[PDB]
């Protein structure tokens, strides 16, 4: 059964579409076969995303697959919503409950203010990048006002990129204004990695200091660097190694070509490649419980132009939606399962913190149980020579 | 000179469109006539938004008035912007710099920092609502670094209207 799906992919974002194919390697079958309209297309223009949008309206496909922009959010739920066409993204979690979203990046909050609880902070800066929305800034404000807590919060998104060199020296200056040591990156990962080279440059890695990378993909930065100056770094992992289910992949994802595809010929992978990878697995048990529902869903690619005045749903659509929120599975980020909206529940959130060893993990993070700390205690084979000033 | 134009009023918005239409009254002329192509279309669905522009798009308008929501402020900017449609709007102002747009309400953090300024306040609460967008939230945090400040800011746009009594 050829069942036409999207292929909204970001240009630059190829490693996600690597880890797409080699879903395309291991979730294809011979009961329907995946029949991708691939449209790499810039996902900040919402008009190049409402023309990549109505052509695969205009395609008739079953379901669609890609990122979305915060440029697009208020797109995707509009557009989705409406047509009521079942969207899969690996993007960031929405900020309402909109139907038609079946997003596979989990809630972050909930292990980050528990975090913070671990750490017991009342007053720290917080840097921000606006780009993935400030959901997670109005979060950590919510806690303010409960917690007393003092937090500093600066965007740094809108600073260009020729000069992000001077105004982080101003930037880390004025939070020596209160001589901040705890402070919690909210950034892109080449942003986490660009303004910890400033760090770097100004030697706010020293012992004293402490920071906390707030995405999925801790162990996907660069942890060497600092690895060794004296900061204590915390974060968070939901796609952790350590597993043979990832280990099988990671077996493969090493022997990839990097020229085929591209950004796979690695060591490790990001959380967004393998949400991407995950989110196949998602699409094929859904499509073969659709045939274990056997409900032909087989509506016509004649549904035109997404400009109809009145624009009629095809209530298939709305039924592929109710099997996904029940779609169960196990993948590399471990248990999925969904809410009504699509919410990814659930889910585990492995809390890594980068040692002198290297990244290890401290607890895990549980959705009812918020943090277990892990028992896995080598005591940190030292005592680390305890500071007696005089 | 017959000029077609753009409505995009938001539904309810009528008090907008009386005076809008005693524009119509005080500074329509014989020398062009304006041709208004009224759609009173909800502003939140950016579907809907989409519909009543290329509708515009599809009738030839030289330019087009409305509102914006936030959840059309990443529509308007990425359609005007790319269909080169000037667009003339009475709405919030923009968070980054837009072609195409032309708004009449002013920025507001000028005067209401300077009111904090003259007030000479440290630590005072900030209740928002987002649905204006987050900017002046996102310009008093740039004071607060700056100035020392304790400023206390909650949503209160997510409250629904049944406990918007004990909340």
């Amino acid at each position: 059964n050829s069942i036409q799906i999207g292929g909204l992919f970001p240009r630059g974002a190829d490693q996600e579409y690597s880890a797409f194919r080699v879903g395309m390697v291991q979730f294809s079958t011979s009961e329907f076969r995946l029949t991708p309209h691939i449209d790499n297309l810039e996902v900040a223009n919402s008009f190049a995303v409402t023309n990549a949008f109505c052509s695969q309206f205009s395609r008739g496909v079953y379901a669609i697959f890609g990122f979305y922009d915060k440029k697009s959010v208020n797109t995707i739920t509009s557009f989705c919503g409406t047509l009521h066409v079942s969207f899969i993204t690996p993007s960031f979690p929405t900020d309402g409950t909109h139907p038609f979203v079946i997003q596979m990046r989990p809630d972050l909050k909930g292990a980050l203010l528990s975090l913070i609880e671990y750490y017991q902070w009342d007053k720290f800066a917080y840097l921000y990048d606006s780009d993935r929305g400030l959901s997670t800034l109005q979060a950590v404000l919510d806690s303010a006002a409960e917690k007393k807590w003092q937090v500093t919060a600066i965007n740094v998104g809108n600073i260009n990129n020729d000069k992000k060199d001077e105004t982080y020296r101003s930037l880390f200056q004025d939070l020596e204004l209160k001589k901040e040591r705890r402070v919690i990156l909210d950034c892109e990962r080449d942003k986490v990695n660009d303004i910890v080279d400033q760090v770097i440059t100004i030697g706010k890695h020293v012992k004293g200091y402490h920071y906390i990378i707030a995405n999925l993909g801790f162990t996907d930065g660069d942890l060497l660097k600092i690895q060794f100056g004296g900061a204590e770094v915390s974060g968070f992992q939901i796609v952790d190694y350590d597993d043979s289910l990832v280990s099988k992949f990671i077996e493969r994802w090493s022997t990839l070509e990097e020229k085929e595809y591209p950004g796979a010929h690695t060591a490790t992978i990001k959380y967004t490649s393998a949400l991407t990878y995950d989110a196949v697995q998602v699409m094929t048990e859904a499509f073969r419980n659709l045939r274990k529902q056997r409900i032909e869903i087989s509506r016509r690619g004649n549904a035109g132009d997404c400009l109809a005045n009145p624009a009629v749903p095809w209530g298939q659509g709305v039924e592929i939606e109710r099997a996904l929120k029940q779609v169960q599975v196990e993948g590399l980020s471990g248990n999925i399962k969904f809410d009504q909206n699509g919410k990814r529940i659930n889910y585990t959130i492995n809390i890594m913190e980068l040692k002198t060893n290297g990244p290890r993990k401290i607890g895990y993070w549980s959705e009812v149980d918020k943090m277990v700390l892990t028992e896995d205690d080598t005591s940190g084979l030292e005592q680390k020579t305890v500071v007696v000033t005089t």
